[PDB]
């Protein structure tokens, strides 16, 4: 099934997901499994270019010091933050985009009238905030493997102009209410992506990680037919649909697997990215 | 509604979808308003694209000289063949996508076995091709006041390596049937739009009237902020989604009605356009 969808394929991008692709859990994070694989792929000419809700620090903290000087890799390339920052192979910023102030402005005030703005981590570049009033301070940190947040004063916060992205940390029991009233209020204003586990991604209005991935393609004249591409939830769905050798995790969302060219038998637990990229290396 | 959702617009860019949108039928073509509505834009100073399934010579047709003349309006800039021909408002080819060989020769073998070939117009550039035993050539000359396309033998049509569109004409009773097995045969290998008339155009991956557009944008560096879009059907709805002043038609179809930030109060044929442009004018 697999090898037959990639029958053909004349592969030189591979762009993966992070987070319930690449990265498993707090614990497991990245297998040795996938580092090798990566570590591999670089070694045998591919590109690479990880595209994720996360930042690159984010990404480079979760992978550790070790990993990155094992498989000689430093998120450059990479589409980061939803495809509103890419980076070029030697980290030049082929794009950085945030939201409109007035736009920013108007969501702030909802945030506070809201009262979300204490559960809120706010992204702005290579950092992000939370409030001195945030219970979930260390979340990024406990929960993805990430450095801890920088906590300031509330007030201090509201002095920023716009921000790349803002997270906002949802309760299971107020995820749906939360977030579609956020989508209703900033319907055609702004990028309101669901997390796995229910939370809020809020960007730019017109990016997500396909439309970060096309700057790759353009600056390195790399067509359709040469992307592999793997991932796992609903901001993935642009990708799946929009490339031919695209996979899903066996513990991918409903709408990711519908939309993927095809369902790997295997998780991200398993060692999914490891799997695919081993069939990828054998076409040649 | 309208006058609401444009609140402080600084609109620059405007993006008119042709069927469904500017053109009604094959008698009432272009209402008269709509062209004096383009005819002010460009004296007031918009820069005008239409994005369209349409060739350019398609949209030049079915205007008439006489309306090019009294608009100062030749197409261009313009994004055509649902973003997979693109021009600059001098006329530069800022892209040309078909579809890759390999698909397109197992496209063609697919629509032989289907017996498919007999009903399907076959795009490239600016001119469009059936064949002898095709009974739809009079279809865009009469259906839709384009050229009439030309004619060629069945085994002449199958000489062609590539195309940027195939549109094939189907029969109300089995749009359903064909498409349904046409979006799985070639799932995550073509973009496969459906017409209004459950009719099947069938482009290359990866491309829509958005992306096409972002060329546009990137070219004369307009924001999204600054581009008011229109339309009415399934290949509008990227368009209607990632932009800020987004507009559905009264006659848009549902999906497109929800994903636009507005519905129009008002249909195509009521002159829609002009009373959307109308409103965007007073803005200034
Ligand atoms: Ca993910
Ligand atoms: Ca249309
Ligand atoms: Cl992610
Ligand atoms: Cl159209």
């Amino acid at each position: 099934k697999v090898e037959e969808a990639l029958k053909g394929a004349d592969i030189k991008l591979l762009l993966i997901d992070f987070d319930g692709t690449l990265f498993v859990d707090k614990d497991i994070k990245v297998p040795s499994e996938n580092i090798d694989a990566i570590k591999e792929a670089i070694e045998k000419g591919y590109m690479v270019s990880i595209c994720t809700g996360r930042s690159k620090v984010g990404i480079l903290s979760a992978f550790g010091e070790e990993n990155l000087k094992k498989m000689n890799f430093y998120g450059m390339p990479g589409v980061y933050i939803n495809g509103t920052i890419v980076y070029d192979q030697i980290g030049y910023t082929l794009l950085d985009e945030t939201i409109e102030t007035d736009v920013y402005a108007e969501l702030i005030s909802y945030l506070v009238e809201k009262n979300l703005v204490n559960q809120t981590i706010f992204h702005r570049g290579e950092s992000n905030y939370v409030t001195e009033d945030n219970k979930y301070a260390d979340f990024l940190q406990k929960m993805y493997s990430e450095n801890r947040s920088i906590i300031i004063r509330h007030n201090e916060m509201l002095k920023y102009r716009t921000m790349n992205k803002l997270m906002i940390v949802l309760d299971p029991s107020e995820s749906k209410t939360v977030i579609g009233n956020l989508k209703q209020k900033f319907k055609n204003k702004l990028t309101i992506f669901t997390t796995y586990n229910g939370h809020a991604e809020v960007t730019k209005l017109g990016h997500d990680k396909y439309t970060g991935i096309n700057y790759l393609l353009k600056h390195y004249n790399i067509s359709n037919d040469q992307v592999l591409v793997v991932g796992d939830a609903e901001n993935d769905i642009a990708m799946l649909s929009n490339f031919k050798y695209s996979f899903a995790v066996a513990n991918a969302t409903d709408s990711a697997k519908s939309h993927a060219k095809c369902v790997l038998p295997v998780s991200h637990r398993e060692g999914a990215v490891a799997y695919l990229l081993k069939k990828v290396f054998d076409l040649k």
